[PDB]
């Protein structure tokens, strides 16, 4: 391997500059099961490599796992082996009462709930998407008639306190979140992820194009495979206009 | 007047849910006059409001001065009156050395340098233009065939230290701001400006669409002085660039 | 001009020492008017520089604009053309109930709700008021019999969140500053204005003297409108303070 | 089918264990359960691998938190709700020390906080402290077999590459805010670099749980980048023994 | 001297390496009693240093006074002289409900609500105590059959807002302390003092070894005024316990 | 016995005192009270001596704060408690600015807050500014007897070798946060160092209570014990003589 923790050589993207980046390992084979000769490249703790042709061109696609510091070890060694562009497909818990389950989101720029992206960035700069990567998304989304939202997201380091989610073990969230949700949401905050903040951030800091897009399977102030196919079926389809 | 600064009352705009909003005053007229029906409205301060007609829709034009803090009176006043849409128009100061005097730029998202934006938002929320806004002026841009480059914006809430400029009276830049134009700088960063992270901040928190294009002056790599002649092309040229994106938006 | 801004050279001065700093642009004319041989010099943005004799002794009234950005320019374009003694003339809301409307304040430091202040000096460094200067303005209050009080200013970057108004388009108040009023008001702070943290912030560490006086025009605990008349009445009374404070430091 | 949402375990599957040995990665899990008596997989998903085994008679459970502090706050959390309240993590880690060598043991008594998820339950200024107890059985577990340990202070990052200031990226640079910060740490006599200890020990010392942290050296800073992958399986193995001797001793 | 303020010689020590650190300077006179030959060194300011012997090695008793600032002083100036291990003994108020009167606690590390904390390492470093000294005073707690607690300590640059006290002048407490003793129960913390955060810091970063000790003279879920005979029994009892672990360390 | 905790006082003690000089040194008490008329021991508990005496009729206090804001944070609520609503400090202090002399005296209009204890009663953003009335009292009480006076802004910090950046240390090393710090506070025009002033005037101005802060230079840090004795004791005369005006 020319990398630590992926075990992939620049040899086995076969020129690839494009990244599909699922959070869930078990997500990989699915996406790449949308393209062309779709083949297993590699599996290394929470990172799961498959390359797929779309439209005769080579593409990864690469799980990240959950939260940011994981996502960080992938995308960085992902870029070492010549990624350029990285669309991170996700789920998402949605906050605002107008959005589905169902909907697709398309996140803009994110709410950095997070810490590794401090380490490529201070806190001022923000968790943009690149411009070309959220255009695509939008367009790919109306291509396939998908009932879509654009916006903010809140990308947290947690899935429980960090969301405000009560029913836990202790019962109870720490002071610097407490009343959040309802912050973020008259702020018209969209919805909870885990990994977008970082993975924006350290891409637009670093001369990386970056792209995020969600599948709504619950919505907090209120199918799954569905919700998750759909999403799956955008991503690919807007990787096509970004090769 | 409806509001506290600047003396219009919600009839003045006659329906008009999209404003520009330039830092500069005697901007308001020059944009106003690439428009149908420019009227002047008021001039109170900082703030000189002109109404203006695209394709049959009433447009305001009104100047925030410079900073966050007179733009967050305007843009709030401004929304309290009914606007919806506010597309900034400025001047700028590139610190990419790719990036030419006379270019145009697009900000996608701001550099939090200032000091207004966390009386909407704490830090961590991002200073993101409206995407519908953005695309207009990228269209916009391209369509009248201008150098154009899209990234993000660095919005200072001063125009010496805050952007590292070291020929001033001390001749000395606090610790915190030491270095940061080379920080900028490597994270790709286009830019210094003295508003948007304000008005990008205070819209995308409150439901408001905002976007922000501005004129290359200056490129802090090669020279410090603007010259006298090609600030008033680039001028210009952006303000046709956010009058074509506003008809987009109507 | 020797200044990016304020349109303004060395000459232009006279070689004058001290600066009356207003917010307000129509507020210069009126300043320079009570002193003797008053002559318009520039007016860019919303910088409006008037040239004033006081005792024999060139005197500078020069606009910041609403904000420590503006503030910000100003101060430093004319520390550039010698000026070395900034006395700020403002309005402000009290949020004391003993302080009444016409009252007249004098800040020895103020709370740092601005960004600008922090690209000068890190937030635990005071804003605080130049000894002479504040001893001038109180001494200047007492000659001419006004009633004033001595104290801490909040020096805040919006008008409406950061001095938790919810009379607005949103209703709402970012969770930093909710509750926030109730807060200053129990540890004395007399009043809410928009430029004295960056003002003195900025002079006190870079060996630059400056003063702090403003007008009360509304209490925030009595009521939220402010009346015509006695805005005006106001406003003379503390331009009088002002200009009788400069004569006390030339 | 599950209890909770992650995990993909029913409190039933646990059968009354309340301890839990908790690798970063998934394929880690087998090898910790081999040690004890009837290994038995219990479920598989994302980076949650979960094995149970027996201990003394009594169940212990082993769950992979995955990298980082965002999944060690989701295992720690699910396992919490299904009985689990104490927490032994075993990891791998880059020395700081240059009297540290490649296949030392080291025990964390408290986390330098360069994490996100800790904040999520507790504010910087609370220390990521491990259980006094949970120290002990580690410590003594260590000299029971007989390991070179360090017992001390551990700088628990986000970031494998610019959090623990390396420079041989695709970027080739650090942030101002960790530039010079790895020698920071060693003047501080911080001892080694990890990703999961500060999100757990935060998490357990302010939910009155109880959390323990053990190491082994694969890498010295001052000495390499690349690590030795023969002594890494021996370290491996060498502190994955301690681990399940010190869970012995809290049982 | 060999020291600013201690007013000790390296000769003076003979040769000590651990030191017993208490608040009280009248403590210094009863721990050092309790050891083999007991001798004042020096009185100044708030530093009483007295020289004894255990087990033939000799110890050094030295106050640091309330709070950080001083104890960063006393700890410092001790380490010149050639102590390399601290033991403080305090007294503390308990916020926990089973926690009670009288009982011994051992900090295995701090909350840090001190500002000294911070001029030795950033607030995310780990206030802990050596495991060597904890080890030692939770065997030293045993030995003597003590009711001991084991935990987490919140260490207060104040007596009064910081541990969240309302019966004072002002009657309140700062926003960032409002409702901080509830979230400091719900967290597991034991109890309130004053200078953990700083000897625990400044040595846990310096490659000094530093253990924690108090005993409980006050509950604040009880009641909130010290008992009689028991709070002098307490400190006696507390005091013991910190020789005993200085026997282990030696 | 005791109305309050820590100092052993009760409000009878005070006589209806409202103004209380602090020193830092509880060996300060005894002879800033010795300069006025009829000095008599009240408490000595910990750190905190304080000694009642009176001036120009009227009764005054001196109470020794300690070392650093907690301690100092204790006295001056406690005093509060017990009816004064006037604080002076005198203190000692290293001097930063090369033009600044030893034996020179130093009046604080305000303080960088490099403690901890300002924090507990108002956010950073708060300055650490002294009373108006007090600042005054003590400038003209330094020019009455004639001695070299700098105004201007203090660094108050929480220890004294790393927040003051001294490296002659054990460690001989300065956290990132304060390294370079000296240097930056110099160019800001910052005057001195000393430890409790920040704690003092922040605790007192968002509490309505009146303070003033004086100290005397016998250290310059840009470049002595019989020195030092003559040094405290002019600003000890003018600490009195600025009670004087304020009573
Ligand atoms: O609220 C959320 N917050 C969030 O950060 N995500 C993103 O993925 C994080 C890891 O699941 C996703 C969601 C939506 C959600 C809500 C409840 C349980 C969830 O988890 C897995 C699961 C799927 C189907 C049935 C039960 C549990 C996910
Ligand atoms: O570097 C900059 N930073 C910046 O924040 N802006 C935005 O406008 C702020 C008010 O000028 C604009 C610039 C470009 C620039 C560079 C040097 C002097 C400048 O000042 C006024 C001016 C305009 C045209 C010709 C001479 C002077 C402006
Ligand atoms: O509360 C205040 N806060 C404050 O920061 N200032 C300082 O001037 C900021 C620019 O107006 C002034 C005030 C007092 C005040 C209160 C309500 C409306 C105000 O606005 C303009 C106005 C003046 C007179 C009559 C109608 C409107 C001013
Ligand atoms: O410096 C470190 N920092 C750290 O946070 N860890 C903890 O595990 C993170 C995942 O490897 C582990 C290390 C040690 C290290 C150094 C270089 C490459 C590494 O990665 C994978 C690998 C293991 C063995 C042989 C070659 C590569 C690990
Ligand atoms: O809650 C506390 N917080 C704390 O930081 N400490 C540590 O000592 C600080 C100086 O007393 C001690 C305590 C316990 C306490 C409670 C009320 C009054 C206290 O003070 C001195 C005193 C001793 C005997 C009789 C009355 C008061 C001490
Ligand atoms: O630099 C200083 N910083 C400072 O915070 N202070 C205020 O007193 C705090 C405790 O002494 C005082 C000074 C001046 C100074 C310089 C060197 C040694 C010092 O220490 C005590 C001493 C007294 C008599 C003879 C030699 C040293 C004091
Ligand atoms: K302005
Ligand atoms: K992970
Ligand atoms: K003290």
């Amino acid at each position: 391997s020319d990398v630590f923790h992926l075990g992939l050589t620049k040899n086995d993207l076969q020129g690839a500059t494009l990244a599909i980046v699922p959070g869930d390992p078990d997500r990989v084979e699915k996406i790449a099961a949308l393209m062309d000769k779709p083949v297993k490249l590699a599996s290394h703790r929470e990172f799961t490599t498959w390359r797929a042709e779309l439209d005769g061109k080579p593409v990864i696609v690469c799980s990240t796992g959950i939260g940011g510091p994981s996502t960080s070890i992938a995308v960085e060694e992902l870029a070492q082996l010549g990624i350029r562009t990285f669309l991170r497909i996700g789920t998402t818990g949605a906050i605002q009462p107008h959005i589905n389950v169902g909907d697709v989101l398309v996140t803009t720029a994110s709410v950095r709930l997070d810490g590794a992206s401090l380490h490529f960035a201070p806190l001022e700069f923000p968790a943009v998407a690149d411009f070309e990567c959220t255009t695509a998304l939008v367009e790919a989304a109306k291509s396939i008639g998908a009932t879509t939202h654009v916006g903010v997201t809140a990308s947290s380091d947690t899935f429980y306190p960090g969301q405000e989610r009560y029913d836990t073990y202790s019962g109870r969230v720490v002071r610097h979140f407490k009343g959040s949700m309802e912050e973020w949401q008259a702020m018209g905050v969209m919805n909870y992820e885990m990994e977008s903040a970082t993975l924006l951030t350290m891409c637009a800091s670093q001369g990386l194009r970056a792209g995020m897009v969600a599948g709504v399977i619950v919505n907090r102030t209120q199918t799954m495979k569905q919700t998750e196919s759909h999403a799956v079926k955008i991503v690919v389809e807007a990787a096509r206009r970004l090769l």
